[PDB]
């Protein structure tokens, strides 16, 4: 309601003065006691407004940042709106009416007619960082596919787009008839800025803490021979890392991580100890899949980039190589019907590239479409990401 | 202040319990939990908020060009399979593109696969002017807001003030045309433009802040002088509402003026009483084809160009007033810095060459063009104006 904003804010305001740190989950109950209460006094009109506002507000950051602006204002401070016109190089009229945009909406603040200074809100834009990568990486990437989304259905029909090729980024990209990872080959500086960004977004998901993986253990004293966990695509290899610190009993000398032949040589040179003790195989998990009858094989965070279609082909491969008594793990966002909001985003994402968020009746189709069958779902605490256990059918 | 804001929706919150609450009130508690967004959003707040606007924008215009909301009834649900089967879609991608709108409170799911309207997407589902407005900035801005890095970099860093070669026009590919040429030239975006000039009431009220009945007398002392010349005035909702409010204005006393293809497209899209007016095609950068009336009105116009070229649309309005004609300008009149809807539009309008104004900006505006502004009739609800001029 109005009076619980207004208490949190309180509360707030008395542990600003006297010190206290808030907490993350103190600061997301307020943002969402605010969103409710805006859920509960807008109309239509002011969702609507408030909509359009947002994308002169991105368009507005997007221009100081390619102008180079956030880096000029000081951390704290103000500069002068002329003294930041003369670093530009630019007019200090349209400087400042963009500047006024910013100001308006609480980014920027002005501290008397003349000068700007940054709040928390613009600080991450004044430097490089992942935060700022991120931003300019959906922005410049993802915003004019979005725009052109109904061109594309236009063109290919109104259907679940599923291949990697004809994707709807490569459409916009004007080459419909490359993957998006040929696409960002030729772009260097594109792809640089994606690393910085797709590296730092990638830890909000867990690898442990809500799996037990310590049932590989007694095999693992049975047997001095059988592998016992391949991670297919695992990138640098701290998802088995975690997993053997978690489980010393089970060795990461008898785990297998699978790549790309130029993300299995960072893991040699620059790696730490025990991934480095790992086999370490350079594959292309579309064709192939070496490592025969281990006993688990882990699939992370891969199927969703996926149609159905190319997903039983990469399951089943792994099934061939797959004992009678094997596991293939699948750890993914199981969605609901229907889903939670940020599921809910990411599965609109994927569909610039081919990929989807599924429902667990999704996974047991294509499960079984690969002679596969689940036997257990298991879920974190986090957006209904889960583990999803299947054996053969 | 945290405090102070606090308190401000304590009191609003005693405000609505006790019961009703005005435009101006609804206005003032959105602006305070705006003011709450600004002193609470952090980075990763700001950064979700945009994606997340970006995701809902591309979801409604799929949605909208796909025909899927006016298939969603008013009330009710339908099932996800008679929404694709109708719209001759698939299934699948359909429901992933409602469940964003589900998951983000625009759509409402009904157990596993019926889907239904919100307050929030009834205006999709029909045409009205709210929605033409939204698919204004959708359409006709976002694209070009996309466009402003690499137009300066071909320009210039500096203020956009000419009527050609705008962002827009850049965007569009017709460097010899204004932006009003480039709109009136396809009917679809004319008729969505004409619509959307209607919504927004709260922002661009058509009346109650300027009282036209002393134009009655004067409506007797002639046959056929002409009492108000609306000029680019769209397709007359502002003159139709002038003359309800003032019934001794006969519209058929008034004029229309507007682009060629605006105009025309009136006569489609209008009523048997506007359509009773005198419609007439004008370029305003040019002329005014009208002497001696009584009124002026120059509505939401100056907002679209620079200082210069306003100055020159004004001169050849005085050239063709009486000595006895008022120049009337309504539009926005903002502070500095900015209030919020103000500052949004001023962004929008640097692609076309406009922008929005404080009293002085428009009163040196009207002195380069030779007028004394006689009153400046603001209303309670809006920062929006009515600037009374005469020739100096
Ligand atoms: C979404 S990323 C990260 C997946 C990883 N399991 C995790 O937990 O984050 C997918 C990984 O698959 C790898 N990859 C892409 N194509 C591959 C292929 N054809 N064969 C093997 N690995 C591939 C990439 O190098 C990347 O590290
Ligand atoms: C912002 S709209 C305002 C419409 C209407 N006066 C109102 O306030 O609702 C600007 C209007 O000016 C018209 N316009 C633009 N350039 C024009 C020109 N050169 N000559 C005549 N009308 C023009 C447009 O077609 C549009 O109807």
């Amino acid at each position: 309601s109005l009076d619980t904003l207004a208490a949190k804010l309180i509360e707030k305001a008395k542990d600003l003065r006297a010190g206290n740190s808030t907490t993350p989950q103190q600061h997301e109950a307020l943002v969402g006691t605010l969103k409710q209460v805006q859920d509960a006094v807008y109309l239509p009109r002011d969702d609507l407004a408030a909509m359009q506002m947002g994308f002169v507000t991105a368009a507005a950051i997007r221009l100081l940042l390619h102008w180079k602006v956030f880096e000029k204002i000081p951390d704290t401070g103000s500069i002068r709106y002329e003294e930041l016109a003369t670093q530009v190089g630019g007019d200090v009229v349209i400087i400042t009416r963009i500047c006024w945009l910013l100001v308006a909406t609480g980014f920027l603040v002005q501290e008397g007619s003349d000068r700007v200074a940054h709040t928390a809100r613009t600080r991450p834009f004044a430097g490089v960082n992942p935060l700022r990568a991120w931003w300019l990486m959906g922005y410049d990437e993802y915003v004019p596919v979005l725009l052109a989304m109904p061109r594309y259905y236009d063109t290919y029909g109104i259907k679940e787009p599923t291949g990697r090729l004809h994707t709807i980024k490569a459409f916009t990209e004007g080459s419909p008839e490359l993957t998006v990872g040929e696409i960002m080959s030729r772009h260097p500086e594109r792809t640089a800025n994606m690393l910085i960004s797709m590296s730092a977004m990638a830890s909000q998901y867990p690898h442990t803490g809500f799996y037990d993986f310590s049932w590989v253990a007694p095999k693992a004293a049975e047997s001095a021979t059988r592998p016992l966990i391949v991670d297919i695509g695992g990138a640098k290899g701290w998802t088995l890392q975690a997993i053997c610190k978690e489980t010393p009993e089970i060795p990461i000398s008898r785990c297998v991580l699978q790549d790309l032949s130029g993300v299995i040589q960072m893991v040699q040179t620059v790696g730490d100890e025990d991934i480095r003790s790992a086999q370490l195989m350079a594959i292309d998990f579309h064709k192939e899949q070496p490592v025969q009858g281990a006993l688990v094989y882990m699939i992370r965070r891969i199927l969703r980039d996926f149609g159905d279609d190319e997903c039983v082909s990469i399951l089943q491969h792994v099934v061939a190589a797959m004992a009678p008594d094997s596991k293939l793990l699948i750890a993914d966002t199981v969605t609901g019907n229907p889903p939670s909001w940020f599921p809910a985003m990411l599965d609109f994402f994927l569909s610039t590239i081919g990929g989807k968020e599924r429902t667990e009746e999704e996974f047991r189709k294509i499960t079984a479409r690969a002679g596969l069958r689940i036997t257990g779902i298991h879920y974190s605490d986090k957006a209904e990401f889960a583990m999803i256990v299947c054996e053969k059918a």
